[PDB]
């Protein structure tokens, strides 16, 4: 289940950076940006393989790619945020 | 992010000195000159560890290394100036 909706203004600033890159189709910072997200634990609605893609939300100060990501679906504005390495997800509302 | 591009002629003259030292591979005035810049805060573009190196830009009259630095990237002509101790950066244009 999606844990609720979250305003874009409420997320770390880097979430806005990632969304802008998704909009332009990069170029992206990490080679893993844009890979298919398999939704193995069925946290997000069940879809055919390939429906979902994942992108890094940079965490300043981290030594790795970290745990923050944006998962996109095929619907318009269907963008989900996870700050906990896919445990929980929120749908992003870009109007607030 | 990078703030914009600045002509070398518009920076303190000590920046010109540091670039000249970088071109000749020293010798450098400070032992910290040439160490890897980790870009821990992700202000500059994400790159592999060792892509960036830091060099002192002398501040006239200072007893310490001060706050001015040039950060080199591995790409041709990729050099960044900071006058505020890595808070903000501008790309150096050596052609003007």
């Amino acid at each position: 289940d999606v844990s609720g909706t979250v305003c874009l203004s409420a997320l770390p600033p880097e979430a806005t950076d990632t969304l802008n890159l998704i909009a332009s189709d990069g170029p992206f910072p990490y080679s893993q940006d844009g890979v298919v997200f398999q939704n193995r634990e069925s946290v997000l609605p069940t879809q055919s393989y390939g429906y979902y893609h994942e992108y890094t939300v940079i965490t300043p100060g981290a030594r790795t790619r970290g745990t923050r990501r944006i998962i996109t679906g095929e619907a318009t504005q269907e963008d989900y945020y996870t700050g906990d390495h896919y445990a929980t997800f929120s749908l992003i509302d870009q109007t607030c």
